[PDB]
């Protein structure tokens, strides 16, 4: 069957802002909305919960109490200003990451607060366990949700831009819509080449 | 035409369905493909991740691929194409258990050698391979599973599929793997496999 892809596409990403993979395979999907027309939605999830490091659970308490109280709109912002400090800037003080990350996304600063509370931990479960694949075990990271279908991966190294971003994101719309792929590797295999 | 070179193992199930989606993309797309016998046995005898059959039994198991591994030293890939469809056929579509007698009717669907068949317990076949570190026939490099695929310059495991795509889906899923696997900088893609091997 000659698979079509939906009208407009999406990618549903769940991140923790401590995973560099996650922070790379966000950066791309960010890349692929400005050459083609998706929608991307950000949700988040929990390393501490994958991997049960108490520091862990600062950062994803924070931003599902930004997200409560303001909407899944200030995802994107929050997590990229948490991550350039995380990961691009190398700042291990999640302290001063929180506090700086919800100045630069314009949220209170009372937000911080949430990084030493429990209350929010219900809340953080159900949005990582939402991130679902589809006998319900949870998926390492990265992982990304394509028109509905969960997938490991795509694991990156280096963030894809432009319109290479796009044909990697045509790709896996192409592998979304087919039911019966599960898997795809690179590999370093070669025949003799004589030429 | 670019040339493919599809490395199988004869008793893995997702490799049978991987190769015949490729000559189903080869009728969609401009490839031609060149098999190649690979066990992840001849490097490694002791990973989980061999096909099943395996478990029955190694002295059974390496039967068919010292015989593929013989056929093509002795004649070239391109008789592969005609070996390895005869046997997958009886091992994986027909459910044939009888690997002797798989052996010995897909040499002759084949038109090759009947004395083939002799190279099923010789060790002298897969140890030339593994003394020179090669997984599989005309192969160097890693052996991350069945089926490896090589063409315009890049390689990939997979895609693994349940079933044979046809037609232009068949060449829609070739396009993705090559632009995946052209990446450079890519490595994984995987859903959680929720079906089994399924054969026309
Ligand atoms: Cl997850």
């Amino acid at each position: 069957m000659l698979e079509k892809a939906p009208q407009k596409s999406v990618a549903d990403f769940w991140f923790d802002p401590l995973c560099p993979w996650s922070w790379i395979t966000s950066r791309w999907i960010l890349e692929v909305a400005k050459v083609r027309d998706i929608e991307v939605n950000f949700h988040v999830m929990s390393l501490a919960i994958l991997n049960e490091m108490a520091r862990a659970w600062g950062p994803v308490r924070v931003a599902i109490a930004a997200e409560q109280a303001h909407g899944a709109k200030v995802l994107d912002p929050l997590y990229t200003a948490m991550g350039n400090r995380i990961h691009n800037q190398g700042n291990h003080e999640l302290d001063e990451v929180i506090t700086q990350s919800l100045a630069d996304a314009g949220l209170p600063a009372e937000l911080a607060k949430a990084a030493t509370s429990d209350a929010y931990d219900n809340a953080l479960r159900k949005s990582h366990h939402a991130g679902m694949d589809a006998v319900g075990e949870d998926v390492g990271t990265p992982t990304i949700h394509v028109n509905g279908v969960a997938f490991f991966g795509p694991v990156l190294s280096k963030i894809p831009r432009g319109e290479e971003a796009g044909k990697l994101w045509d790709a896996s719309v192409t592998f979304a819509s087919y039911p019966h792929f599960f898997e795809l590797k690179r590999t370093r295999t070669e025949p003799p080449q004589f030429d």
